[PDB]
């Protein structure tokens, strides 16, 4: 399923995603934005022999695992492919757990830079709400 700026910015609120431990919904929606462009269906796959499912993009080796990767650990104990829901409450429940180990968002790479020192408000101006 995709998630407009406005859609995700109303989920994540009912969700409890904006300035979750601090996290704003400029961090989430920027971090979306340029991983998965806000789309439950948008993979990515790494060479280390894994792939990561979920609009905010889940590696199945250490954050979650799909049957297929050829060894993973899993550290948020959910199915990757549960990621990949018509509504972001299955990635946005893994990520407040994940977003709860010490790294938090230290490891995703397009939040890593293109947001963790950049800006927090292109990515919600306008849904003010």
């Amino acid at each position: 399923k995709v998630f407009g700026r406005c859609e995700l910015a109303a989920a994540m609120k009912r969700h409890g995603l904006d300035n979750y431990r601090g996290y704003s919904l400029g961090n989430w929606v920027c971090a979306a934005k340029f991983e998965s462009n806000f789309n439950t269906q948008a993979t990515n796959r790494n060479t280390d022999g894994s792939t990561d499912y979920g609009i905010l993009q889940i590696n199945s080796r250490w954050w979650c695992n799909d049957g297929r990767t050829p060894g993973s650990r899993n550290l948020c104990n959910i199915p990757c492919s549960a990621l990949l829901s018509s509504d972001i409450t299955a990635s946005v429940n893994c990520a407040k757990k994940i977003v709860s180990d010490g790294n938090g968002m230290n490891a995703w790479v397009a939040w890593r830079n293109r947001c963790k020192g950049t800006d927090v408000q292109a990515w919600i101006r306008g849904c003010r709400l």
